[PDB]
């Protein structure tokens, strides 16, 4: 079938993620079709986007159960952020709920934020014994403040949608029709100077290939017998004793 | 005759922009006298500068009409970024109002700023269908947060006073007198120290050399249709009808 | 004797600065016992440290006599910054009063913060002549925004505890235990996501060599007048005359 909805009102073309069964999880389908969304938005007379989920989450992460093409779904993931930084489409992700893990990843990849009172943003890598690109943390700090993000990735803090608002992380608090109503006034603006002004900020040194060292630690972070441990305690309901291993 | 007027109260120097018929909007002579000023602060005894606007405004944007040096106007202005960035004093802006465009780029080369409650900053160059060169975008981010920043340049947004205050933009909320009282007190401490902070803080990668592609999409504003469009849609008060090209 | 205290509850170990007769104020013995602590705190069964000051000061600065090894200490400080930076364990500042000076780098170099209702946060450099190394320049601008450090370095200005808190420099307001309760909790989670995201967050820029000319003006600035001006005027009890020299 679908995974997304895509419905457009004048010049605003709303792209709704469909997967409310798994809190919008993504998989390789969900992060195809959105792909595809975010390449062709502008074949009609389109001029932003405004990206969204459908239920209480916007996105609660991944889940590739039973995903036929899950083997392919990190290089699909990295091609779908690779498509929403070259769009010169301004994205407004309206953040209906939860944005956790990949939908963290996704929520801060949208050029712009309009965020439900009650949605919360968060990284639990620490909590699964996994590591996080470098594009990840540069552009979490740059939006939540150095401090704020050490305290996320460190200790799995959530940050709730008030103190989003208050670093910038949320350029506003409201709804949908919230976010509908300022894509549409965007979409009046001069297409070429947003198109110039979203370029130099996306180049503003977030995208950064991992050094060796991070390297390193991303694999050992991967690999590793606490990953499994976590999914095992997890299935167990039972706290993980993690080793450091 | 002369745009600026020029004081000094012990050992501060208080530079006061005097074009209020145009909301302190520069020109090629409004900037050579800045220039001027700045460069000779150090003459008498000064050791701190307080930069203002006389009227509602600390400075409205550009007007170039009828500017008999106009072509010159854009490496002027240049020359004066480089002269406060290279004065061995602080300059504590007093921004008694409005800082728009060219305003807020000159309120952002100050070293401390010292805001009116009812003053906001603004880059409306989304409206208008312009670039910006890349110190102010860096500078914007660092000021602002990188979240509003993309909010200011995307969407033509307005930063007002009090939100100023929560992001740093404005170190304190007050009046001329106020930053007087404040630079006094900056003018008592050790030259050396400040000249050594000012230096590297101004190093911290914001002065930045445009892209090739940021380069490419600049000169596509700048050369664009919409450009004219904008300032023609003005001249008959009616919304622009941008095309991107 | 010893300046310090080393004590471990479960999995967290607590190391507090005991030269409360000096409000925590730095010298060789200090640091050196300090770096061992921290080299040695993964011996046992600790997966988080907390840093904390004994009395009303986290720690005042520095404060050299009459050590037998100040000649060595700028070298041991690195030292134990290089240690911190690269230990595998978070380390939890419970800064439990005034931060100042290198007590304020101290401060900086933990991987969280907790801050008590009445502590702050200074670089009084200003005040004294003196100029401080890039990296504390870059730390201190990520985790107060570039604005307020600023005026943190240009004019002395003290950061409080509630603007700390706004600013993500102090991720929590509290006690001593709150921060150990924390730490409890980070020691839970798993050791390798925490060490390479506290490898990648380090490695943003901040440590940074200063460039030529930052170098010629820090050295410019220690070998003043100025500098010894500012201990003669303190001793005398009168406002220091500067002359920028
Ligand atoms: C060029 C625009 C851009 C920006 C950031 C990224 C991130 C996405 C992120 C995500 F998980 F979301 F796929 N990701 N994951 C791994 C990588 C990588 O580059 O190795 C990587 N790169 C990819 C592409
Ligand atoms: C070295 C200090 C410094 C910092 C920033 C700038 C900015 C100013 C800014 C302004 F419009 F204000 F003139 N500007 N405009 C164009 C450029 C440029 O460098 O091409 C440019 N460079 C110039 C000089
Ligand atoms: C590699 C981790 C790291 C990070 C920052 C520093 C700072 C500490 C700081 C302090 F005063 F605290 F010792 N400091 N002082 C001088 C220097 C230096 O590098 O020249 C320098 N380097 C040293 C080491």
């Amino acid at each position: 079938s679908h995974m997304i909805g895509i419905t457009q009102a004048e010049a605003v073309l709303t792209i709704e993620l469909q997967r409310p069964e798994r809190r919008n999880a993504l998989n390789s389908q969900l992060v195809e079709e959105l792909t595809q969304a975010i390449r062709k938005a502008g074949d009609g007379s389109a001029r932003a986007i405004v990206l969204t989920g459908q239920g209480t989450a916007f996105c609660a992460g991944a889940d590739l159960s039973g995903d036929a093409f899950a083997a392919d779904y990190p290089d699909r993931l990295i091609e779908l952020h690779k498509a929403m930084d070259a769009s010169p489409m301004p994205v407004v992700g309206a953040i209906n709920g939860p944005a956790i893990g990949a939908g963290l990843q996704l929520a801060m990849q949208c050029d712009l934020r309009v965020v439900a009172p009650d949605a919360f943003f968060q990284f639990p890598t620490s909590k699964y014994g996994l590591a996080l690109d470098n594009w990840s943390i540069r552009r979490l700090s740059s939006l939540v403040g150095h401090g704020r993000a050490r305290a996320m990735l460190l200790s799995a803090e959530k940050l709730t949608a008030e103190i989003a608002l208050h670093t910038g992380m949320a350029n506003r608090i409201g709804t949908l029709a919230d976010a509908q109503a300022w894509a549409a006034e965007i979409a009046r603006l001069a297409p070429l100077a947003i198109q110039h002004a979203k370029r130099v900020l996306n180049d503003d040194g977030a995208i950064e290939e991992a050094w060796p060292a991070h390297k390193e630690l991303f694999d050992k972070a991967w690999g590793s017998q606490d990953v499994i441990e976590a999914q095992v305690a997890r299935m167990e309901k039972r706290p993980p004793k993690f080793q450091g291993a």
